[PDB]
């Protein structure tokens, strides 16, 4: 089942409100044709260059950042082009990205919320339709809708009274979330 970790700062927020606010603030990095700039809006893989156990990206306008964890593969120019696929186990959101391949991994100096045990897997053949791609490219583009939909389904699978409209504290009481210090 999904497992959520949240800073106590967000105890009274709904998951949906938190994600809407976080993604709007992170913004759209404009990772799109004619606009990709290495070291600005590509993000990076650990160990990389285009595959690994983590993909991480900092916003182009602030130190907000996320880390996707699992067993990830980015096709780049290979068919189907520009597809992130593989196994997505976790998404961590916060600010102040640290580390990288040369450090052995990425971390957030302020990790606000993480969603783990997501159990998502997308085959290469689905291309940019795959859930993994939609979740992560959504975040890159300042749009948490795809992530929200996957979290909502995972919460319903625990109990249909649980949803992204639950607060983090409600989810803790329901056995799927735990608080961390602010
Ligand atoms: C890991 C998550 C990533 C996702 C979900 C993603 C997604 C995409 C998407 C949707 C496009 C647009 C394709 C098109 O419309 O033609 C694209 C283009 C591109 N991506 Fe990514 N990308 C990711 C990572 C990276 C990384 C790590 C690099 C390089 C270090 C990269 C380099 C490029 C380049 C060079 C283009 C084409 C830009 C151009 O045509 O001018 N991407 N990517
Ligand atoms: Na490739
Ligand atoms: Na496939
Ligand atoms: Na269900
Ligand atoms: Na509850």
């Amino acid at each position: 089942s999904i497992s959520i970790s949240y800073s106590t700062t967000y105890s009274g927020w709904t998951v949906a409100d938190y994600l809407a606010d976080w993604s709007a603030y992170f913004g759209d990095v404009n990772h799109a044709p004619g606009q990709v700039v290495d070291g600005s809006n590509t993000g990076g893989f650990n160990p990389g260059p285009f595959d690994g156990s983590q993909y991480a990206l900092k916003s182009t306008a602030s130190d907000a950042a996320f880390i996707a964890g699992g067993d990830l593969h980015y096709t780049l120019f290979s068919n189907p082009s520009h597809t992130l696929w593989g196994k997505l186990d976790s998404i961590a959101l916060g600010d102040t990205l640290t580390g990288g391949a040369s450090s052995g991994g990425y971390a957030l100096d302020s990790q606000e919320v993480s969603f783990s045990n997501l159990g998502l897997d997308s085959p290469i053949a689905q291309g940019r339709d795959g859930t993994v791609h939609k979740v992560v490219y959504g975040l890159m583009s300042g749009d948490s809708s795809a992530l929200q939909g996957q979290i909502d389904a995972l919460l319903k699978a625990v109990d249909p009274s649980l949803s992204i409209n639950s607060t983090f504290d409600q989810l803790a009481a329901a056995g799927v979330a735990h608080a961390t210090p602010a």
